[PDB]
């Protein structure tokens, strides 16, 4: 077929939490470094492309998409739990309650709850470098395509959808899809498509972007009446001011296949045909998986061949940002058969 | 001549879980509370000891709104059967940026329905949180007929629940329902006073925008300690209730030789709005050994703040809050009844 290159950090590990809160219960995380090393296994061995190493950007493009404050948090949160004597991983434990004051404290337990969305996403030391390397796999994936490749796929670990300007939660600390987005802007493309076939909604994506016509945002995902994030994600969230008609989101129920997701691929190509943008970044989760143990819905391995096929066929400059998919089993074949698929496999 | 009203229902909430510190620990609201409280009433026989009445949600839906009552009777079940394994511990909240928007998922209406994670739930919740308000509701009756003052021993406690909110180990907020008690009985102004070591923002929003309910609260600074995003001492009411909500913020290591100057802040407070009534929210987490609260206030202490407060002058329900080290806690809470009625 043709060739894509890839883009990881070797050190998978770097982010090495021991808990997730799920169910009333301290859990192994499902967001696990194997998801990492199972990828770049089938990139291997499959001869996708080269593989490369990230470039060190620093935080320049980072701070383009989240705050300063946020970033400077994020680095000092682990010292801080620590030093005020708390024994566990990071986590939070009490936020921002309807009908309180959107005020940031100075005790770290205050912080971390400010800054968060969930309690599913524990912080621990290496987390700030694993954060931090997987902006920079996504913004040299960018590179590649701003110099001249049609694609690459940034094996970002941890991901980045569900990461606001400056609230961390479902995994995801930087946006590392917004901070890809933001740079094809800072380089001079007019207007980027952001595209998220991830079994989750995009909510820190659309959240970055909502007040924009520069960059359209659009995500497939199951109900958040059922599932996370549960408070953005509706199909009536369109957008506002310059945004109004900038942000699509397309929801299915339990036990949706690829017969049925795939007209919602057809809706999202079809608004990004008209939008005619100059690049794309299509955060790719493979949750959508019919084996995913914390999603409902059914595609099937060789339909993954078929999603990448489409992509394709938009014809447009594409960086894939790697979000979910929790079946380790699968997970290396159903993402590398996304960019085998885009490389003309079928 | 001070009664007790005590609910032995109360003991049908025993969690075993609490997120602390990013580990699930053994519960600091544990039921030897209420039970070594109880002990230390009977054993210095301060007054007649009674169960509750029960007056129905009827009164509890003064306060709190209607979906959520309904939350709390069916959370447990519907958590149950969408098949997790622990107990009920919100995991997602409506985060900033996000919409205050009901959803269906029992996890979704969790997190719409909290302020933190620290308040598991489990079979039982749902009855002491009922028994713990009718606790209130009968001390607010013995008060409105005749006795000067009466000692609701609630357990769950309640100044951290809004009308619809949940945490800080508090469900219903047992305060908040018997002052709306007494304004339903035509007591036309009442003053809520939060004595506990940390801020009453449940009882605060409940009557964020009313003059008729003035609130009170001393507390840490919540910039420092829960629940860190109410309790300033900027915050006023609004509208209408502006001027009436009062939050006075004390550092670590306040003794009550400096707590005390803001309980004469509260009370003078108090004097000039002139209520009809008076609801004490009392903890007894301000001990110098309380393990979660950093203030210095004595065993003795406490027999000073009952008798200040019964300077006041005022018909008065004490509702049972926080106080965390077990083997005082009885001694404290008792000691300020005692000092009220002249010890
Ligand atoms: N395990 C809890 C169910 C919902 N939590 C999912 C975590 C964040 C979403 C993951 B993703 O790939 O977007
Ligand atoms: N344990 C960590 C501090 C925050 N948790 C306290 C919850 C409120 C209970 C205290 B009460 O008596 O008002
Ligand atoms: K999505
Ligand atoms: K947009
Ligand atoms: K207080
Ligand atoms: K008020
Ligand atoms: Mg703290
Ligand atoms: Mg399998
Ligand atoms: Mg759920
Ligand atoms: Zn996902
Ligand atoms: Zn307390």
């Amino acid at each position: 077929l043709g060739s894509m290159k890839t883009v990881f950090s070797p050190l998978h590990s770097r982010r090495h939490v021991k808990t997730e809160l799920d169910g009333g219960l301290l859990i192994e995380p499902h967001e696990k470094p194997s998801r990492a090393e199972t990828i770049l296994a089938r990139v291997k061995d499959q001869a996708l492309g080269e593989i490369l190493e990230p470039e060190e950007f620093g935080l320049g493009p980072v701070k383009r998409v989240h705050t300063a404050d946020y970033v400077s948090f994020l680095e000092t949160c682990w010292d801080e739990w620590v030093a005020a004597g708390k024994r566990g991983e990071a986590i939070p434990t009490f936020w921002v309650g309807r009908g309180m004051r959107a005020r940031l404290p100075k005790d770290i337990d205050g912080r971390l709850g400010y800054y968060s969305l969930g309690a599913d996403t524990s912080i621990s030391d290496g987390t700030w470098e694993a954060a931090r390397a997987s902006a920079n796999v996504a913004l040299t994936a960018q590179k590649l395509v701003a110099e001249g490749e049609r694609a690459a796929f940034a094996l970002c670990r941890p991901p980045g959808h569900h990461a606001h300007a400056d609230v961390f939660g479902g995994y995801c600390f930087f946006n590392n899809a917004a901070i890809a987005a933001q740079a094809f802007r800072d380089q001079g493309y007019g207007k980027v498509a952001v595209l998220d076939v991830d079994f989750h909604h995009g909510n820190g994506t659309q959240a970055i972007f909502y007040d924009r016509s520069d960059v359209l945002t659009i995500s497939l995902h199951g109900d958040p009446d059922l599932v996370f994030p549960h408070f953005l994600g509706f199909e009536d969230e369109t957008g506002e001011g310059d945004g109004e008609a900038y942000n699509l989101n397309i929801v299915f129920p339990p036990d949706t296949p690829f017969s049925i997701w795939s007209q919602g691929l057809e809706k999202a190509c079809e608004r990004i045909r008209t939008f005619a943008p100059d690049a794309l970044v299509v955060a790719l989760g493979v949750d959508t998986f019919e084996e995913d143990p914390i999603s409902f819905f059914k595609l099937t391995s060789g339909d993954y061949l078929k999603l990448g096929k489409r992509l394709e066929q938009l014809g447009l400059p594409t960086v894939f940002t790697m979000e979910g998919g929790y079946d380790v089993d699968a997970i290396g074949v159903n993402a590398v058969n996304v960019m085998q698929g885009f490389e003309g496999k079928s």
